[PDB]
């Protein structure tokens, strides 16, 4: 087969090297692989399974077993209407930049530009050190106000591309994404002193390890395409494409990616004369620093820099129409009568919600989202019951059975027992691991976000993670009239099959 498909995405791109930065390289790897032997695999193809099996995607599909875990559903759907929210202001300063691609000269290759500072040495031919496209990234895309307290104005020029986003609802991009991808790393590896951006990538730091955040981050990172719209299949043919397409390509992808873009930050490095920990900005801007460097300093620079662009907007445009069509049906879900007014206010509330990140000081409240929302403890929580319900509950030999019958052949037995042992046990090791060393989020090792900016986040982690205590709660409340003896009608999965 060997189809091109769309593994891409955009984590790959922008998270991976994001997280990657920040966390000191090579420390992060030792729990990417640590995270993915089978603590990622073997939950992507349980999930495949019983998508593959109930034919249901949503609810229903953890309605027909296990009901205590019908609040996984629940729990599901916030995940994704928080992501939703905040996984379309990538596309807002995408398209911003797009728009400032189509001149003779770029406005980030050169400076003495109004907001640009007087510290701006040009860097081709040394206190305040300070290069023309970070100055262009924080100055004039997004100007961090000095705190979570300021907000100052709103952002008019984003406000429109945020619109244009919005406003599109409802073919040769197969390789698209790839060539450019390769090209980049042909032109990231020729540059001069790139050889210690490879070695800071891939050696690692032992002594970081203690730190609980690496754990969390990369633990989390890797859950990136599971937990929110992978659990509705409707193929069987399953076979083993489990990791043959839809995985083992996305790690793969991610460590080509890494190793593209960090081997410009070797070159900045190696032109300011500062160590590579301290040459970019260790936010979600990473991707917006590196790459429009390494297309500025190639021939053709307007060219290939409205491509690039491009293809993040792309990458970004589909995502959103799986999100946004997905949580459509959850909603139509009851299906009392059903005018596409629903698709309608959804998008508009959508956008009236994201200009809250789109001020001055809108660009602190997107870490908070980024950290807690989506990502952190709240898919760590949901992995462990997961992975309890077919585990113990419904019966793993039983469910080993049914995948016999569809695919044809008994899986190895491994799977199942690190499915029963390992995957619930390291994640929960890594959540006490956790609070009993709590690390504030700090905004670039620089800012440090008042107490209320942690209760706030914790307080949407705590939406998205007390849906199944609250259902379990009722559905005992919900009880025939003998309290000890319930919960064997409970257990019972559906006999429709």
């Amino acid at each position: 087969l060997s189809v091109a498909g769309e593994i891409i995405g955009l984590g790959n791109v922008w998270r991976f090297p994001y997280l990657c930065y920040k966390n000191g390289g090579g420390a992060f790897l030792i729990p990417y692989v640590v995270f993915f032997i089978c603590c990622g695999i073997p939950v992507f193809f349980l999930e495949t399974a019983l998508g593959q099996f109930t034919s249901e995607g949503g609810i229903t599909c953890w309605r027909k077993v296990c009901p205590l875990f019908e609040g996984i559903g629940y729990a599901t759907q916030v995940i994704e209407a928080h992501l939703n929210v905040y996984y379309i202001i990538i596309l807002a300063w995408a398209i911003f930049y797009l728009s400032n691609c189509f001149t003779t000269e770029l406005p980030w290759a050169t400076c003495g530009h109004e907001w640009n500072t007087e510290n701006c040495v040009e860097f081709q031919k040394l206190q305040n050190a300070t290069s023309p496209v970070m100055e262009f990234w924080e100055h004039r895309v997004l100007a961090i106000s000095d705190g979570i307290e300021h907000i100052g104005n709103l952002r008019w020029e984003l406000a429109l591309c945020l619109l244009a986003a919005w406003t599109i609802c409802y073919y040769v991009t197969a390789t698209f994404p790839y060539i450019m991808l390769l090209i980049l790393l042909i032109r990231g590896v020729t540059l001069p002193g790139a050889s210690e951006g490879i070695k800071f990538y891939l050696y690692p730091d032992l002594s970081r390890l203690s730190d609980p955040q690496v754990w969390v981050d990369a633990g989390t990172q890797i859950f990136f395409s599971y937990a929110i719209c992978l659990g509705c299949l409707t193929a069987n043919n399953n076979c083993y494409r489990d990791c043959i397409m839809l995985c083992c390509l996305n790690s793969g992808t991610s460590f080509v990616a890494g190793f593209a873009i960090f081997s410009v930050l070797g070159f900045m490095a190696y032109e300011q004369g500062v160590p590579i920990a301290e040459v970019a900005e260790s936010g979600p801007g990473l991707a917006f620093i590196a790459y429009p460097k390494a297309v500025t300093m190639m021939p053709l620079s307007p060219l290939w820099a409205t491509l690039f662009f491009m293809m993040l907007i792309f990458l970004g445009l589909d995502s959103q129409f799986v999100c946004v069509e997905s949580l459509v049906t959850a909603v139509v879900d009851m299906y009392p009568k059903v005018r596409e007014l629903l698709i309608l206010a959804l998008s508009v509330i959508s956008y009236f919600l994201g200009l809250v990140m789109l001020t001055e000081g809108g660009m602190y409240i997107f870490q908070l989202f980024d950290s807690y929302a989506a990502s952190g403890m709240c898919l760590l929580f949901v992995a462990i019951f997961e992975c309890i319900c077919i585990g113990w509950v419904y019966g793993s030999n039983r469910f080993y059975d049914n995948i016999e019958d569809m695919i044809g052949y008994r899986p190895p037995s491994l799977i199942k027992w690190c499915w029963m042992i390992m995957t619930p046990g390291i994640c929960a090791g890594i959540f006490i691991f956790f609070l009993i060393k709590y690390k504030p989020l700090k905004y670039n090792n620089i800012y440090t976000y008042p107490a209320w900016g942690y209760g706030i986040g914790w307080l949407m982690a705590l939406s998205s993670m007390l849906c199944i205590p609250l259902w379990i709660c009722i559905t005992v409340w919900k009880t025939e009239g003998t309290l000890p003896e319930k919960l064997q009608k409970l257990t019972t999965p559906s006999t429709d099959l």
